[PDB]
């Protein structure tokens, strides 16, 4: 009974939130959709924080869906606030441009850009940002934002209730272009959903509401929950830093020992978010472990499922070695 | 003792806010100075409204200053929120465009553009703003702006404690296009002050704060007094809509019908507002009206004066015909 994606990748817990959940299942049966995922050129690679959206977007696609990859060209230059206890440090125009070719070429080993109609797509929103007049912005896009409604959005609050942190316009004015970017998207390639992190809602829905004023078109938005730890302390962050995706930065052998080091109680929550391993097998893992006296063997197959999944059988071998 | 000017405004009672004005009023000892006032292009004319901040720019060009009267082009094509109840109607770029010159045409006679170096300057923000992208306006000037700071924004402030007045992003970005176009000002023409209505004190200390971070440069602002009718109602204002300065929407006859209906407790006090008659003249032609036992000539004195400066002699004689 393939009750349906949305409840399965609930089982995962890799469901924080969505917009009209029963609309968008029904949407989902009707046949394959594009959907979207954003990464912004914050560095020259992703890390452990992009992960979860990332493999999402191929789970959307193993389903049958087609993923946009966006990389955000510009909005790279802008900087999301969302949740951000400081003003994010601007990065120059060459800079930003040479971390969006790394980042889209980190990325296209995650999905098939070779399997039909449901391939992959890279997208940049430099394309339509790049080039776009200011008045243009302001009119054609800024007229459908209040600003009421922009200063109780959640992501951006604490920034203006405060007394040790403020928010500047141009950090302000992000909603809008990543609105914009789902309106965009919609139109050009019909995307009637975007996914994202946890602390991503705000500017989904500001995208789904712009796309309904601009195009009329009804489109959706689920973000996949933070990842924690039981410990309390910020999950992919080391004494070293982020963990990154990159073999140049983080090299394949210390992705495999991030793994191993796993906690017993973070472990299992981890398969299920970070591989393609069917519950029912992850569930099978976890008694095995309870009920044999020996070591868990959990960790050992969360770290070879991921590392392979980030940087393939050489990454794995390169583990060992 | 020639005081100073500024002084002499203020018994004009021309003068509702000014910023730092000891230092204002050493800086004009020094030298004459380019200062600007600005004006938007929401209709196809200027009108009463608009005449006291372009005669005080009069003011400043006969005190031997060099007056910029910029048309805003660009600005005309977001709209000024400032103390405005309702979001204000997005006009196309054509129409704007051609407003833009017939205002343009209409403000030259007020000024001199033939008399040395201090010779008026009109200019557009349209040159800066018409093809500025928008992620450079995001970054390079919206970084300098807190959005905490422009939401306590007097000019904007009840617009955002609604539940009957909402404000778009649009007009909300307002207050940093002027604020741009007081720094771009002065970088180009060494404009080191901005006078304009009082509803414009938050735009001008906005260019003031922004030329201070961008070029460094101190610069002044300065605003002229809402005009007001002893019997509360609005000035400028009649049954028909507003008094015109186009000839061909409101006539000369029309214009020195609407000043001839002043009353007595307003017509001393527009005298000051709205003519180049001395403050001694004025005095005594109100003490001559105290103690004649005729109807009082001020209302013709004014009605004259105002009609000439506006459509000069012709206008004037086409008044008794
Ligand atoms: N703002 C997203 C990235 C993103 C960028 C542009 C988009 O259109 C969508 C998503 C993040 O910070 O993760
Ligand atoms: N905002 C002013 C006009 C103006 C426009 C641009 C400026 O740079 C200055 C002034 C008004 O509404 O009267």
């Amino acid at each position: 009974a393939s009750s349906n994606l949305i409840k399965q990748l609930q089982e995962r817990g890799l469901v924080a939130q969505v917009t009209d959940e029963e609309a968008l299942a029904e949407r989902l049966a009707q046949g394959p959709i594009a959907l979207v995922c954003g990464f912004d050129p914050t560095a020259d690679s992703l890390h452990l924080g992009h992960l979860v959206p990332l493999l999402c977007l191929k789970r959307f696609q193993q389903a049958g869906h087609k993923p946009v990859a966006l990389v955000g060209g510009a909005t790279g230059l802008i900087g999301d606030p969302s949740f951000k206890a400081a003003e994010r440090k601007l990065n120059t125009e060459e800079t930003v441009q040479e971390w969006v070719d790394k980042i889209r070429k980190q990325v296209a080993p995650f999905l098939d850009f070779d399997c039909g109609e449901n391939s992959a797509i890279a997208a940049n929103n430099y394309d339509w940002f790049g080039n776009m007049n200011v008045l243009t912005f302001l009119r054609d896009i800024g007229k459908h934002f209040s600003v009421n409604q922009m200063i109780n959005k959640e992501a951006v609050k604490q920034r203006l209730n405060r007394e040790d942190q403020g928010i500047s316009f141009t950090e302000f004015s992000y909603n809008l272009l990543q609105g914009y970017d789902f309106a965009c998207l919609n139109k050009q390639y019909g995307v009637v959903l975007c996914i994202g992190g946890s602390d991503q809602w705000g500017n989904i829905t500001s995208g789904i509401d712009l796309t309904r004023r601009l195009h009329q078109n009804q489109v959706f938005g689920l973000t996949v929950p933070l990842i924690t730890k039981a410990d309390g302390t910020k999950f992919g962050k080391t004494e070293g830093g982020a963990v990154w995706l990159d073999p140049k930065k983080t090299s394949p052998y210390k992705f495999y020992q991030f793994w191993i080091n796993t906690a017993d109680a973070d472990v299992y929550r981890f398969l299920k978010f970070f591989t393609f391993m069917s519950i029912e097998e992850i569930n099978a893992l976890e008694e095995e472990d309870k009920n044999s006296g020996k070591a868990p063997r959990a960790q050992y197959v969360l770290a070879e499922q991921v590392t392979r999944l980030v940087h393939g059988e050489e990454g794995l071998q390169a583990a060992k070695r």
